[PDB]
């Protein structure tokens, strides 16, 4: 039971500025990620200090980086609050209304493309390399959903049949094929270093 929703109209109009803009400087969307993961493990860890019992979906706060050359996928995943499905259809996007205007005033007064973050919105970074998103992701309230979306203004939810995870979320980028260099345990070591080098909590790194 597969539902299709359209995204509020700012929005998609920040998702095609950044699929259709020149900007060579991607990897961005890596530390934005990484960046969002920490914030959502920040949630739980402050939650649990007054209800211990929302913990009992996953103890280890962790962030794992999980390249897949075979399927052309870079997941980052991490055991954060996650998203609730009213999260996933309502929530966020209002939020990330008044987050995107923000932004794209910002962007005639020379403002660039890797200050995304401090408009609340990196998430849609991950559009500078993926030509599909989808997200796994589970709260301790509701069940487990998958989000996705290519863009092209609408983006699916559903009920999701896949392995149970505990609680967390789940981002698959599904790569474009000029973009394969995010999938390269060095190139992904030197982002990580570079952009993400202070993150609170064990980012792991996968080989293949
Ligand atoms: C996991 O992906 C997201 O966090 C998301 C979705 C599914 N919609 N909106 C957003 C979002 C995040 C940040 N700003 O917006
Ligand atoms: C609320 S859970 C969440 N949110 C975001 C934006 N990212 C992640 N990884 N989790
Ligand atoms: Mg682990």
């Amino acid at each position: 039971h597969v539902e299709t929703f359209a995204f509020q109209a700012e929005i998609a109009q920040l998702m095609s500025l950044i699929i259709n803009t020149f900007y060579s400087n991607k990897e961005i969307f890596l530390r934005e990620l990484i960046s969002n993961s920490s914030d959502a493990l920040d949630k739980i860890r402050y939650e649990s200090l007054t209800d211990p019992s929302k913990l009992d979906s996953g103890k280890e706060l962790h962030i794992n980086l999980i390249p897949n050359k075979q399927d052309r996928t870079l997941t980052i995943v991490d055991t954060g609050i996650g998203m609730t499905k009213a999260d996933l259809i309502n929530n966020l996007g209002t939020i990330a209304k008044s987050g995107t205007k923000a932004f794209m005033e910002a962007l005639q007064a020379g403002a660039d493309i890797s200050m995304i973050g401090q408009f609340g919105v990196g998430f849609y970074s991950a559009y500078l390399v993926a030509e599909k998103v989808t997200v796994i992701t589970k709260h301790n309230d509701d069940e487990q959903y998958a989000w996705e979306s290519s863009a092209g203004g609408s983006f699916t939810v559903r009920t999701d049949t896949g392995e149970p995870m505990g609680r967390g979320t789940k981002v698959i980028l599904h790569l474009k094929e000029d973009q394969t260099e995010y999938l390269e345990e060095r190139r992904i070591k030197e982002i990580v270093k570079k952009h993400s080098q202070f993150i609170g909590y064990p980012i792991t790194l996968f080989v293949e």
